[PDB]
């Protein structure tokens, strides 16, 4: 019933605002659609596997308020493993590897892929993580798809095809589905090409002891009984002096002010009164998640170890079910498992099979890039396809499509009334991720207390300590990596001195 | 409580379904949203106006179900005036013409243009109608915006500035917001391009006397109280031997089948037991509505015509707030008033204006290409902007981005257990318009009669006769239409 702030959805960003409000001295309540806390993170546990990810897992350097928050609450990270070589599989052949990068011998070819990378972070530059529909070519950058971008940016068929794999592992979607500018500004706001793509120094370098689930479980213990599970919200309120936030199974909730802690879209599933003004009304009908599921097959042993491999497989090809791995074995050595994601179109067509289909298909595929017989032979298989969750709409986080972000960007995390906007897709850096669930659930939260007077206006954004756990090493380039030439680049140096 | 069929939504479509489920004897609800019925239509009455289209509006020759049903519920038409001549204002100056399109003097140009509606109607021929997702080239077109295939197509900044006009006004959206598949398929299942834009025999060529809004108004008074208005649907539960329907206002329908009659994506609105499927699931997140703002603006008298102009104004350019009007002057000849769409972006951007600051600029600029002081002396103004309508989305209808429909567009129509989908987003026939709502409505209905055993499975989809009163003249081209080559192949032969 009555309570000073109502927080609609109790994932890791409804749950941190929860917790800061509440550590504030307010009295809030959560309320939750599901049965569970935790919403995009969810840590399965049984005894085949002990405990896994099916969602959220990865942690890294400069995600320091996921950090700071796990540590509070009692948790520990691990390193993944990365120690032996990465495989690039191409043409169905595999290339073993070290560094972040796949190394390209090809002159041309390493010319066109350095030239990509560089780009993607040189047009990062000009979008403000705070406001991308502000960059000076916002408009011509946000009415062309990344497939239009890398049909005019790479000269080869290898950089391309690389390109297309990293922009459907990053956002879970196709090149044709998503705003260039989008994308862009979703790769600068989480530091950009190294720091996304690496395991160790990058986004990927860590997970938690036990599951990223306990951060949302760890909170909830806090809260008590101030969650209310199975409280999918539907109707909300704001005519009168307080706001009414109703929910599904007839309960009904008072409050000062809410926070909206739920995928933008999915905002469409509760009812307004009054009406949501025009651009929000709209924006909600226009900004899907993208398409993906989680897979983690179990051996017996950590095989590919003992052949001199990580784990970690990036894999080209139509045929390829699974384009990316990590080593998911536990950092005690045991339950040995690999993880790998289907993403976007693959996840559409292969939710169509069985579970033991999908689990045949991705051990041929292992066994194959890894020259493996031994992944044939599987003890274990979990998988969750994140496309039928009414309450997420998807995974990893909601993409925007040409033409969006700059028509509607501007009121995703614009105050309605009394209602304020939390969850990962509002954060300003690592939007996308459980960092930015903390940064928008703990931003939202502020300004609420700055709106009931009891802190000022430059409190509401809040820098976050370095964590001293997991330290951040700056990305760097090399002079070469900075000055080599592009391919056109180097065409116009050839067509200049014969001249 | 408990009935055969509960329809979700009161629109054209909703109604539609529920009148002929009820004629064949079955107990039908109507849950309707709003505190009115129509959705995309709305007639408003006013003295003023004595009533005005605020939502759809137009029908034209081989819409024939729209027709047939409106002329049962005691309906006439009334033919948009097209008698003068059409102008077209390009950079600043107007150009009067005669027939849908405008002229062309420039021969590289002209090739150019004329190329561009006929390569439209081509690539439509391979994408059939009832599944678009089977065109031979469907995942290529369906990968590309229509801003990509016009930057490949038009030669010419002059056609390429019509074409974009022309996908603007079509379908409310940006040319980079739309798939080049959605689009051609949306076209073609219209008929073709000179059948879409045509007012003398194409979809604007008439109105409804008294206002489109009876279609709906009509039905409603024919079902009594099983019309059941604000009533929004948030909850269907499948789980059990009959299908559960609650509304906002707590109340409880029961039902042997459902059908939903809204916008996609406003199935969003309703949570479900047990989950949608996956790939409904994520359909209806991924198919927004366009954006536009309808603006009527009165006047004295239809002084347009005196100049031996219609009143139609196609006019180019980014400053205009509004890029195509008509007369919307009753066929008394009466109210005089032009009828003008604000589209796409400029709705976004012009509706941060007051309505006085909308109607000074309306104003302004068809005294500019009328060339009349007699526009600045407006009687009276009305209009309604669709994108701030919860339970619409937006106007006209939805669009797909690139991608979409190839991926999800099977899912549109396909059953969820007892749930079925009407709205003329399902229709095969001007899909996006009133006779789309009739014909989904209609074919939804006759799935459940079907699923009922009471009619075979070859009566679902049903032909409709031409109207007698609004009869389709065929859609013609000439020799040099069909031959003469485009800008690239006018330099292959040199």
């Amino acid at each position: 019933n009555k309570c000073d702030v109502v927080v609609v959805g109790g994932g890791i960003s409804g749950m941190a605002a929860a917790k800061l409000l509440h550590d504030s001295g307010l009295n809030v309540v959560v309320l939750e659609a599901r049965d569970r806390v935790g919403g995009r993170t969810y840590t399965l546990r049984n005894q085949k596997v002990k405990y896994v990810d099916l969602g959220g897992s990865y942690v890294g350097p400069t995600q320091n308020r996921i950090l700071r928050l796990a540590k509070e609450l009692g948790l520990e990270t691990y390193k993944v493993n990365e120690v032996e070589r990465l495989i690039h599989h191409v043409k169905g052949k595999s290339y073993p590897f070290r560094g972040p990068f796949p190394p390209v011998w090809n002159p041309i070819t390493y010319l066109d892929h350095n030239n990509f990378w560089r780009t993607m972070d040189d047009m990062g530059r000009e979008i403000p993580s705070d406001a991308p529909w502000k960059a000076p070519l916002a408009e011509e950058w946000d009415n062309m798809t990344m497939k239009e971008l890398l049909d005019k940016l790479c000269w080869t068929e290898s950089a391309k095809q690389l390109a297309t794999l990293f922009v459907n592992l990053c956002v879970t979607a196709e090149t044709h589905e998503v705003s260039a500018l989008w994308f862009l500004w979703y790769v600068k706001q989480c530091g950009g090409t190294t720091r996304i793509i690496s395991t160790t120094n990058g986004g990927q370098e860590r997970k938690f002891v036990g599951g990223s689930g306990q951060v949302s479980e760890r909170i909830m213990d806090l809260l008590g009984d101030r969650v209310k599970l199975e409280r999918p919200v539907i109707y909300i309120d704001q005519t009168r002096e307080n706001v009414l936030v109703e929910t599904l199974n007839h309960e009904m909730y008072e409050a000062k002010y809410v926070i909206s802690a739920i995928p933008p879209t999915l905002g469409m599933k509760i009812h307004f009164n009054p009406p949501l003004p025009m651009m929000r009304n709209q924006m909600i009908t226009r900004v899907p998640l993208g398409s993906v599921i989680k897979c983690i097959v179990y051996y017996k042993e950590p095989f590919w170890r003992k052949k001199d491999y990580c784990g970690t497989m990036i894999i080209d090809g139509e045929e390829a079910p699974v384009a990316y791995t990590l080593d998911d074995t536990k950092p005690e050595g045991n339950y040995a498992a690999i993880m790998g994601f289907i993403l976007a179109h693959k996840a559409r067509k292969l939710a169509r099979l069985t579970k033991e289909e999908r689990l045949k298909k991705l051990c041929e595929l292992y066994a194959k890039v890894l020259g493996s017989l031994e992944a044939l032979e599987p003890v274990h298989y979990e998988e969750k396809n994140w496309c039928e969750e009414q309450y997420s709409g998807g995974c990893y986080t909601t993409y925007f499509p040409p033409g969006i972000l700059t028509q509607y960007g501007r009121v995703l995390r614009q105050p309605v009334d009394r209602i304020y906007f939390a969850g990962t897709e509002t954060a300003t850096h690592w939007s996308g991720y459980m960092e930015g669930a903390v940064e928008a659930g703990e931003r939202a939260a502020r300004e609420i207390l700055h709106a009931m007077g009891k802190i000022p206006e430059d409190e509401i954004w809040q820098s976050e300590p370095e964590s001293v756990d997991v330290p951040a090493q700056p990305i760097t380039t090399t002079f070469l990596e900075r000055h080599l030439p592009s391919v056109p680049g180097l065409l116009r140096l050839i067509g200049l001195t014969t001249i």
